[PDB]
């Protein structure tokens, strides 16, 4: 029998009691990165990732940080690979940068050579040292053309722009890559690039941030995630009717949450708790595993909601072949009004839901998990067991998919100097507190995990957090980026993989 | 009788010998920005200046340096009116980004409101402060998703996308200003942005620079040019159909040089001297004066040399009601090859000419203007009987235009401190021996000049060279850019200006 600590402190640290053959002799054990955040921008052309951060500075992190240059991974990307190798990992988790190797964002302009060369050095050095890639064909960052010519997402010629774009990656890279992940975080553009405009593109309606070029938060996310299930979906028609030969597996990257009543005895916050998941969650995957959004959508959400034709539905539904689950926290959920006819409507609130960190009776979830030292109301914390609490969602509403979490993993302040910055034992105890209760669900739900990538390789660019925060497992020199040192945490890791 | 010195020790800084008083009342002093040098990326699009800085970071200055942020005179406008009222200046010279009014690039995807808003209040202010301004309407800015979509001016496409954003800027603008420029430097971009690859977008064949990510430097040059050429008498010809009320003139910015031969007696080095008028000069002032090529490029550069219809030649001839002249420098020109089968044939070669700053017998043609610290021996030397010479030529040659001096200044090192470089007397020589010789033409050959605007205002991103070099009369800190405070050279400028 497993038992799991939910506070601190944690004891999970100890490779002794936690370690890689606690897991399936097969699991994959390693970390995650993305283009944007890492890459640079030399070499690729420009997409909507510098278009927002130059075009909104303060958007793009409180010191105004970007990913021009960022840990450099176009000239280190040997030094990815070494510290992967010295963690002795079995998987990384990467993207291709679509401006990178298609600039001009439509496959028929034109390919750039160069970067797909290094692609394919990147993807063979990884295979030299025994690492199975997982790779990302959208981390985000769209060419900068397409939200030109016709507004990226939010229109339906993106799908057949970023089938071609995916087509040009399995005929390229697919020999060598088996693991493919279409979009990233699929919740996450609709809502904070075109409903919040915190991501790019920063699009919204004029009374919810007054510096959005164009929007509108209440229709536009809607229409972007409908788009995005669409371009998910045909990619992965082309992969298994085209590349089959491959012998490869794709799917889609969800953002995971549990949430909790904010009241666990009053109707309304457990129906406001079942509406987020519904809302968050079944969003997405109630159109790949049916075809269809939830009817609490459906209802809520009315004329704002897209419709499948049936050729659709049947393309959306079933169109995975795994799922890559990122998990970082948990929220308590309340009611909360959903006012349509307002000006500042936005998409989000039509769950009719307010998040918090704390219940009503004043309890924290768990442990800190982001200060933030503007308003600390709002900072958040983690919550371990929400780990084992997805997945067993996953299994049991979601119809028992495989699932590897591509992503896990949590900041430390980017104001500590670098002997505090290597000594990231708050780092370790999220991690281990989180593979503790992975290990757990595995084994007493039969959830069908296969492999566990912490987010991130190293410090890099956050996305609207510029050079503030650090979420690596080892450290980067923001003064010479040359160098990737095992934090604490990547020391404790290593261990946890070679114990 | 005027007398004006060509070589150091320089004598006319003294403003009781050479002032404001020495030219027309009417005459026009000032100074000259643009848009991507000068705002910043906070507030507008991505354009190709963005995105080739950011995919060839060793191409946008030897710092790596970018217009991301620079001068920021996005936020500090006002403190750009503050120099032009301390100047007691009577022009400003700035572009407009494409990208901040147009992000999308094409008009009818929209514009953008407060980017629009931001150039109505610089533009007033000016205009509250007595000072006109000339607006460039294109500095080399272009929306990244025209390049991606079309390749910029690479296609004819992009002639009434430019078309339709300068109908944008008469409509908002032309009430106010009455002086536009449409392309800034026409020379440039066909020949470095797609012949040499050292500018933006940064296309060339493949043996000139493995970098480039497409491109072939023996004709697109041309092709280019010629696209220039057709959007520019577009834009001209709408201004003067449609917006003839505005009561203002339009115009484009050439940049000129003088040639010299390299051997003034040896008839080979004089007929180079000559093909080079008609290669860098000719190539567009033959178009805007008589509707076609000169004669020595139609025979050398064969049918890489594109036809204009009868419709065509008639819209560019005559399309302009003044020139924008840019000077700098000039050069000695000796005979060279014009291999057009090689694989790293260039549109330059076509000249069949080799430039130099020191001619057979050793002479260097003037004083020191940019140091090239990796190779000595490629040092640029300036000439300020040049700008007697050029105007001269424009005179006699190009049916006796309205000329404005649209930029004319010298860098000095970034690798200077702060003291040494407000020291910048050597800024005040080439200024100043250059309007002796500008006062001098006007007066003896009666050139049709009515302004002089020198380069830079102040400080910023300069193309190529990052924040190396310093073009400023103001100086600004790279720590904390709000001031911009007047050096020697902005000190002498205004006691010219006002003696
Ligand atoms: C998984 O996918 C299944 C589909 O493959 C989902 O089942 C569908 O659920 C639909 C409701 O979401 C349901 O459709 C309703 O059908 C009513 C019946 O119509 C038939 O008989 C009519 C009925 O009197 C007639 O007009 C129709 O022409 C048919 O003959 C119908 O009125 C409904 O329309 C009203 O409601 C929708 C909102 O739900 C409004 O948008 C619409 O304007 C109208 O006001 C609805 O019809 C659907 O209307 C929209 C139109 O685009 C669709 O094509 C039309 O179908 C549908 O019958 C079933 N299909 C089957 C095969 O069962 C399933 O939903 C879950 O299970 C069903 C039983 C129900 O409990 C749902 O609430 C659950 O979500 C999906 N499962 C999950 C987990 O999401
Ligand atoms: C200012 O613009 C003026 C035009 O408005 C320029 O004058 C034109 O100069 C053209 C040469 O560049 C000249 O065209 C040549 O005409 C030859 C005569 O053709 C007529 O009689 C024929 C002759 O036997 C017959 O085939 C034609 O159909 C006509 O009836 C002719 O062969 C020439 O073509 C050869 O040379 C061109 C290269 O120059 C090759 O491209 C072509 O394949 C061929 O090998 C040339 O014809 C032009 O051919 C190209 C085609 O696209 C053009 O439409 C065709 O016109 C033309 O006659 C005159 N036009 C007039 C009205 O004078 C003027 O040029 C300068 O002055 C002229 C006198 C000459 O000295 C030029 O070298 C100078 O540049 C321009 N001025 C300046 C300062 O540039
Ligand atoms: C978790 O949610 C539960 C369920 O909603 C909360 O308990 C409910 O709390 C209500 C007060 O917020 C209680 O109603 C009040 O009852 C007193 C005594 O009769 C009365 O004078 C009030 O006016 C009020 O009555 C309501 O007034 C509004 C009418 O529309 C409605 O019909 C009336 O019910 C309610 O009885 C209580 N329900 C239960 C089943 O206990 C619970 O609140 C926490 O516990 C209750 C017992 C009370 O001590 C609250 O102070 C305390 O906050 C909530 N838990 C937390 C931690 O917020
Ligand atoms: C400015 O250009 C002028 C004109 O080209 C240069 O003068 C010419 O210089 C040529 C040498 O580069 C002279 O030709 C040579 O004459 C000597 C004496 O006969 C002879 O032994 C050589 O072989 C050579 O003759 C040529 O060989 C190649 C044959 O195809 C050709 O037919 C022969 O001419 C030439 O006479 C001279 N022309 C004139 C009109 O003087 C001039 O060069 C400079 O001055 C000359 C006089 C000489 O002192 C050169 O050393 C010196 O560089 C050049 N000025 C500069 C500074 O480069
Ligand atoms: C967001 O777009 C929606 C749909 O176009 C706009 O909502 C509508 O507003 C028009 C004008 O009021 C209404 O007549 C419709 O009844 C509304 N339709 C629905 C589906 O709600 C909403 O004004 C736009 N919001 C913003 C800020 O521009
Ligand atoms: C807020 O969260 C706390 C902690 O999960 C809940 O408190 C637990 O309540 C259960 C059921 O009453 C008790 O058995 C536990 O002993 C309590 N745990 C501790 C740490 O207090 C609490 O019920 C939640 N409040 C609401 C209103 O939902
Ligand atoms: C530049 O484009 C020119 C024109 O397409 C290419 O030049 C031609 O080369 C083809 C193949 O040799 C030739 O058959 C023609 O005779 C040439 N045409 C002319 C007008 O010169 C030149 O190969 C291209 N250069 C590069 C580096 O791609
Ligand atoms: C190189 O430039 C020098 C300077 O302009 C030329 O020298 C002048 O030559 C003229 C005509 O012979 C003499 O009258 C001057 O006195 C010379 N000036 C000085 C400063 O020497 C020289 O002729 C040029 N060389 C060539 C080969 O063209
Ligand atoms: C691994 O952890 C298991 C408990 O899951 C433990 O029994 C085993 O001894 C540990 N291995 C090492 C080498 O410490
Ligand atoms: C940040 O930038 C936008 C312009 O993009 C401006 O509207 C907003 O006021 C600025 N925010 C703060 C907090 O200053
Ligand atoms: C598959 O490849 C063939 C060859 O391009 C193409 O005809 C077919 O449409 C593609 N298939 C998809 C997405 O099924
Ligand atoms: C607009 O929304 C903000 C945040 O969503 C809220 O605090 C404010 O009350 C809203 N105003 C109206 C007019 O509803
Ligand atoms: C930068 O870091 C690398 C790796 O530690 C080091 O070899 C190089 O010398 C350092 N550069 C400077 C300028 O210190
Ligand atoms: C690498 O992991 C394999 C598999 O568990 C193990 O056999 C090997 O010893 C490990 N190597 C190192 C250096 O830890
Ligand atoms: C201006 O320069 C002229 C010579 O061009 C001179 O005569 C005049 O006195 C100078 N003005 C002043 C105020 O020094
Ligand atoms: C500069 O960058 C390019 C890649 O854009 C590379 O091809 C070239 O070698 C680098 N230049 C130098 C001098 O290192
Ligand atoms: C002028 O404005 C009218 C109204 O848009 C338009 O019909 C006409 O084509 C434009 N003219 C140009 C470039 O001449
Ligand atoms: C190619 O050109 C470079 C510079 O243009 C030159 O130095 C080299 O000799 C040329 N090579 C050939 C093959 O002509
Ligand atoms: C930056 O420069 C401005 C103008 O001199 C000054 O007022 C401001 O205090 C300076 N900021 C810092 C942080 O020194
Ligand atoms: C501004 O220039 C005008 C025109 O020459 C002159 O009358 C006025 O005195 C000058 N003002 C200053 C402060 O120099
Ligand atoms: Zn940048």
């Amino acid at each position: 029998e497993i038992t799991c600590q939910e506070n601190l402190p944690f004891t999970c640290g100890n490779t002794d009691a936690l370690n890689s053959s606690s897991f399936s002799s097969d699991f994959i054990f390693g970390v995650a990165s993305s283009a944007y955040q890492i890459e640079g921008t030399i070499g690729r052309g420009l997409n909507i990732w510098d278009g927002f951060t130059h075009r909104y500075p303060n958007k793009s992190g409180p010191d105004h940080g970007n990913g021009d240059t960022t840990c450099d991974s176009f000239s280190y990307w040997q030094k990815d690979i070494d510290v992967l190798d010295e963690l002795n990992a079995t998987g990384y988790r990467f993207s291709i940068a679509w401006s990178r190797i298609i600039p001009r964002g439509k496959r028929s302009r034109g390919v750039n050579e160069k970067g797909i060369d290094y692609y394919h050095g990147l993807i063979s050095g990884l295979i030299k040292k025994g690492i199975t890639p997982f790779v990302t064909l959208f981390h985000w960052d769209l060419p900068q053309t397409l939200q030109d010519e016709y507004e990226g997402f939010l229109d339906p010629q993106i799908i057949d722009d970023f089938k071609d774009y995916a087509d040009l990656c399995f005929e390229e890279f697919g020999d060598s890559v088996k693991y493919w992940l279409t979009i990233n975080q699929l919740y996450s553009v609709p809502t904070r690039g075109y409903g919040s405009a915190l991501d790019a593109p920063g699009r919204c309606s004029p009374t919810v941030d007054p510096s959005c070029y164009a929007g509108n938060s209440s229709t536009e996310p809607y229409i972007v995630a409908h788009h995005q299930l669409l371009a998910h979906a045909k990619v992965v028609d082309l992969y298994r009717k085209n590349y089959t030969h491959q012998g490869g597996k794709i799917g889609p990257t969800m953002i995971t949450r549990w949430f909790l009543p904010y009241n666990d005895t009053d109707r309304h916050s457990i129906a406001a708790t079942e509406r987020m998941k519904e809302f968050f969650l079944g969003w997405f995957m109630g159109p790949l595993t049916n075809g269809t959004y939830p009817q609490i959508m459906i209802d809520t959400v009315g004329e704002r909601l897209p419709s499948f034709s049936p050729e659709e539905s049947n393309l959306v539904k079933g169109s995975y072949d795994f799922l890559g689950l990122n998990y970082y926290f948990t929220q308590y959920a309340q009611p909360s009004p959903n006012p349509v006819n307002s000006t500042n409507h936005t998409a989000m609130m039509d769950a009719g839901a307010k998040l918090t960190y704390i219940n009503a009776s004043g309890h924290y979830i768990g442990p800190l998990f982001e200060k933030d030292k503007a308003d600390s109301t709002d900072n958040i914390y983690y919550y371990p067991k929400g780990i084992y609490s997805v997945m067993d969602y996953f299994k049991n509403k979601y119809y028992n998919p495989l699932i590897y979490v591509t992503e896990n993993g949590i900041s430390t302040p980017g104001d500590e100097n670098r002997n505090q910055s290597m000594l990231d034992y708050t780092r370790i105890d999220y991690l281990c507190s989180h593979l503790c209760f992975l290990n757990k669900v595995i084994k007493e739900k039969d959830v069908n995990v296969k492999g566990y990538l912490a987010w991130a390789l190293g410090d890099n660019y956050e996305f609207n957090k510029g050079f503030t925060v650090r979420f690596g497992l080892s450290y980067i020199d923001w003064n010479n980026v040359t160098d990737r040192d095992l934090k604490k945490s990547g020391q404790w890791y290593q261990t946890f993989i070679s114990p």
